[PDB]
């Protein structure tokens, strides 16, 4: 599923991500935009052989099981495929664990490089929320 900007903002708010760990909803929408362009089916293979999955490009090194990332963990206790669903519940639940891990939203390199410090409220501007 390719979400619309305001459609994803609403789904993220419904699942409790708005101001989760002090990150405003525009931060989450901005990260999803640059990680996946709002596509739940987004995948990206890393040089280390891990894979990033879903709207927030969650990595198999630590967070999900894909059966093909040697030495990896599954700290969200999900198959990585769950992160590609039209239903964002698994991505949101796993993102909450990731952003609690100590480095906040820096865990998402695209958020640090393209969202952090910017006017992220522009990402929810005009949305009925
Ligand atoms: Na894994």
């Amino acid at each position: 599923k390719v979400f619309g900007r305001c459609e994803l903002a609403a789904a993220m708010k419904r699942h409790g991500l708005d101001n989760y760990r002090g990150y405003s909803l525009g931060n989450w929408v901005c990260a999803a935009k640059f990680e996946s362009n709002f596509n739940t089916q987004a995948t990206n293979r890393n040089t280390d052989g891990s894979t990033d999955y879903g709207i927030l490009q969650i990595n198999s090194r630590w967070w999900c099981n894909d059966g093909r990332t040697p030495g990896s963990r599954n700290l969200c206790n999900i198959p990585c495929s769950a992160l590609l669903s039209s239903d964002i519940t698994a991505s949101v639940n796993c993102a909450k664990k990731i952003v609690s891990d100590g480095n906040g939203m820096n865990a998402w390199v695209a958020w640090r490089n393209r969202c952090k410090g910017t006017d992220v409220q522009a990402w929810i501007r005009g949305c009925r929320l």
